[PDB]
């Protein structure tokens, strides 16, 4: 049972290179605007303690080198919206897909098109951790790579990568520039805070396991919602709500396994471990499939 990323073609045609001074990173060219992390205007010395307003004022529209493959783009307007730069350009992107900007919630998943100096190199599926970080592969040059979901013909852009934390985990903003979590685009030590397992995702993945033939973890016991959350808090699992039970509805109906019985199987799993066995070929509980992901992949 494999992690699916969304087909990336609609985003590939939007990836551009942005160079300001000597710093260079990825941008998102939609209509006549190019979006990129504002720390493109920062030297590596600037990053220690940037005054972005002050730093942006030293910059004019011609200081910005936006290149899309070969055609260079004429910048005729620059603006700072929170932590993103918005470079107004003359040519509107002919390849602009239908798109929204969305701010997702912790636990939701999305595809990332990692790009290095403007060219896409790879695509992967990941989750917004409950502590608003993402654990991924953002190497030097991947700043400005975007996260997205695709519904039919519409690209919901939800993530732009900005920083690697000293802890090696990754942080970024929505497409309006607001960071997810308590992070700032400054090279200083920033605490991520206690991460937790996305409980509704693990339950969804267990439904995927039942759908695909793995059933050993199904138990004779059952449990109440409170008893389960009592076990959940001990193991750093996100508390399960009734909203979470509702979202798991279709999966419970497809398999004929009530949510609370599944929660009871997860309870014994948490209290006993997996005892050397695997579920869907994994020796540990996967929490980066939402119930929507499991439905989408089982449909
Ligand atoms: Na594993």
């Amino acid at each position: 049972f494999r992690k699916m990323a969304f087909p990336s073609g609609k985003v590939e045609g939007c990836m551009v290179q942005v160079t300001c001074g000597t710093t260079t990173l990825n941008g998102l060219w939609l209509d006549d605007v190019v979006y990129c992390p504002r720390h493109v205007i920062c030297t590596s010395e600037d990053m220690l303690n940037p005054n972005y307003e002050d730093l942006l004022i030293r910059k004019s529209n011609h200081n910005f080198l936006v290149q899309a493959g070969n055609v260079q783009l004429r910048v005729i307007g620059h603006s700072m919206q929170n932590c993103v730069l918005k470079l107004k350009v003359d040519t509107a992107n002919p390849k602009t897909p239908k798109y929204k900007f969305v701010r997702i919630q912790p636990g939701q998943t999305f595809s990332v098109l990692a790009c290095y100096n403007g060219s896409p190199s790879g695509v992967y599926q990941c989750a917004m951790r409950p502590n608003f970080t993402i654990k991924g592969s953002f190497l030097n040059g991947s700043c400005g790579s975007v996260g997205f979901n695709i519904d039919y013909d519409c690209v919901s852009f939800c993530y732009m990568h900005h920083m690697e934390l000293p802890t090696g985990v990754h942080a970024g903003t929505d497409l309006e520039g607001n960071f997810y979590g308590p992070f700032v685009d400054r090279q200083t030590a920033q605490a991520a805070g206690t991460d937790t397992t996305i409980t509704v995702n693990v339950l969804a993945w267990l439904y995927a396991a039942v759908i695909n033939g793995d059933r050993w973890f199904l138990n004779r016991f059952t449990t109440t919602l409170n008893d389960f959350n009592l076990v959940a808090m001990k193991y750093n699992y996100e508390p399960l709500t009734q909203d979470h039970v509702d979202i798991l509805g279709p999966l419970s109906a497809q398999t004929g396994i009530a949510v609370l019985d599944m929660c009871a199987s997860l309870k014994e799993l948490l209290q006993n471990g997996m005892n050397g066995r695997t579920i869907l070929g994994s020796a540990l509980l996967e929490d980066e499939f939402t119930p929507f992901d499991v439905v989408r992949q089982c449909s």
